[PDB]
C-alpha cells in the first residue's frame, strides 16, 4: 500500500506566475513615527496531488514525494493517501520591517508584493504492478517585499 515515486521535475509546467501587491500603507508629513515597525503575514504553500479519474491505483495507497519548494526549513517528505489525503499546507509567518519614520516634508507610501506561483509536474507511481502517473501541484507564495517611496 506504499507507492514507489518519482517526480519528473524536468517537465514541470509553469502555471500561474504573478507579483501580487498585498496591500498599500500611506502617510504624510510636515518627523512622526510610522504606525506599525513591523508587519505579519501567513505565508502559505500548497502541495497537491492529482490522479486520473479511471485509476487504478488502490483507494488508501500511500504516496511519499518530496517537493521543491518548502517553508520552515522542513525537508521531511508529504504523505499523500490517494482518496482521503490529497493535499497539504505549509504555512509559516513572514515578518516585514517597517519605515521607522516619515521624514520631514514627505508623503510616504509603503507597497508591499510577493510572487504568487502555481508549478505542476508528473509523477510516476508504481503499486506492485499497478503503474500511473499522477499530477503534482505547487500553489506558492513568496516573502514578502516591502517597497518604500517618498512623494512631496
Amino acid at each position: 500500500m506504499s507507492a514507489s515515486v518519482t517526480v519528473l521535475w524536468d517537465k514541470e509546467i509553469e502555471g500561474s506566475n504573478e507579483v501580487v501587491k498585498v496591500d498599500e500603507m500611506v502617510a504624510s508629513n510636515i518627523k512622526v513615527e510610522f504606525y506599525l515597525k513591523e508587519r505579519h503575514f501567513d505565508r502559505t504553500i500548497t502541495h497537491n496531488i492529482t490522479l486520473p479519474r479511471a485509476t487504478e491505483v488502490p483507494i488508501g495507497t500511500e504516496i511519499q514525494l518530496e517537493p521543491k519548494h518548502r517553508l520552515n526549513g522542513n525537508t521531511e517528505p508529504i504523505t499523500f493517501t490517494y482518496g482521503s489525503l490529497e493535499s497539504y499546507t505549509e504555512l509559516s509567518e513572514d515578518k516585514v520591517t517597517m519605515p521607522e519614520f516619515v521624514e520631514p516634508k514627505t508623503k510616504l507610501i509603503v507597497i508591499l508584493t510577493r510572487n504568487e506561483n502555481i508549478t505542476s509536474a508528473p509523477v510516476e507511481i508504481s503499486v506492485g504492478d499497478i503503474k500511473e502517473t499522477a499530477t503534482y501541484i505547487c500553489q506558492s507564495q513568496s516573502g514578502i517585499n516591502a517597497e518604500v517611496n517618498t512623494e512631496p
